[PDB]
């Protein structure tokens, strides 16, 4: 089996992407944030504290003939941006782009933090990291990908995120028309539960590539590219007027500046992030100061290849016995 679904930016900055997911019988379609940096599938629901629901589409398990309450099970998650949610747990039929998993754990939010409430466009998350990170208690549950794996033509899914445009999540096959040149594959460590790998280095604009190991995770659920302070300083030093602002919380630059590209290494191959991808617009409405898309990971505790990086590539998440990541230009 396979599935193919279009993923769409939630706003003009590509702050996140949403993908339609069918839940229950008859189907209830919710727009979920596919997140390769977490492993919970959770949704706004009929159980969510009413005062914490503001425009989102909710899952109503009582209207689904296939919903089953997982007795006594609870979940609670915190994300790196300080967001959180929690609730109880159903299993139900879940389909993504034609691919159906029966008995998928669908985590129903009883509580969500304000950042989720205030974002009307995201109806929940669908985690695609390794199931070891799943927060259901007393017994951890499997991700959509884990459940689907054995049925898939090939045990893989791919992320093809768009720059200010829709893109695609495919399950079970590699679309050889979706990228240029070849895919370079690189080893993954699953020890922390993430799609963790080691980039082979970086370049700034037309500068010579610096060969250096950069451990990090491929995380579709993080907007920006977070890298060591040395690397990030080297990048912004090439942008006239750029500075790190503690007030704003990162590197800012004059909105009129020309941004250089940023290159990261995958084995002997290279992915080039165009300068335009690194512009996240005015720091506040009407400002001539713009917020940078490459920021320091210092304080996060891990480097994160988020959407700014991944949208410059066709990315294979290879879930074979020994997992790997593949990257191609496009």
């Amino acid at each position: 089996s396979t599935g193919s679904a279009t993923t769409t930016p939630i706003d003009s900055l590509d702050d996140a992407y949403i993908t339609p997911v069918q839940i229950g019988t008859p189907a209830q379609t919710l727009n979920l944030d596919f997140d390769t940096g977490s492993s919970d599938l959770w949704v706004f629901s009929s159980e969510t504290t009413a005062s914490e629901v503001d425009g989102q589409t909710i899952y109503t398990p009582s209207k689904s003939t296939t919903a089953k309450l997982l007795s006594g099970a609870t979940w609670s998650i915190s994300y790196g941006d300080g967001s959180s949610s929690s609730g109880d747990v159903y299993t139900d039929t879940v389909s993504v782009g034609g691919l159906t998993v029966t008995g998928q754990a669908v985590e129903s939010a009883k509580k969500v933090s304000s950042s989720f409430t205030e974002d009307s466009t995201i109806d929940g998350l669908l985690g695609l990291a390794f199931s070891t990170l799943n927060t259901v208690s007393p017994t951890q549950q499997k991700t959509f990908f884990d459940n689907a794996k054995a049925s898939l033509d090939s045990p893989v899914f791919t992320a093809d995120l768009g720059y200010h445009a829709p893109g695609t999540y495919n399950f079970g096959f590699i679309d050889t028309t979706a990228y240029t040149g070849s895919i370079t594959y690189t080893a993954v460590s699953t020890k922390q539960g993430f799609w963790e790998w080691t980039s082979t280095g970086y370049a700034v604009g037309s500068g010579t590539f610096k060969s250096t190991s950069i451990d990090g995770i491929a995380d579709t659920g993080t907007t920006l590219l977070y890298l060591p302070a040395t690397v990030v300083s080297a990048y912004w030093a090439q942008v006239s007027g750029a500075k790190s602002s503690s007030s704003v919380g990162g590197y800012v630059f004059p909105c009129s500046a020309t941004l250089p590209s940023f290159t990261f290494g995958v084995g002997s191959a290279r992915i080039v992030i165009p300068g335009d991808y690194i512009d996240f617009g005015p720091i506040s409405t009407g400002s001539s100061s713009c917020f940078g898309g490459i920021q320091s990971s210092a304080g996060i505790g891990i480097n994160i290849f988020g959407d700014v990086a991944l949208k410059a590539a066709f990315v294979v998440f290879n879930g074979a016995t020994t997992p790997t990541l593949g990257f191609a230009s496009k």
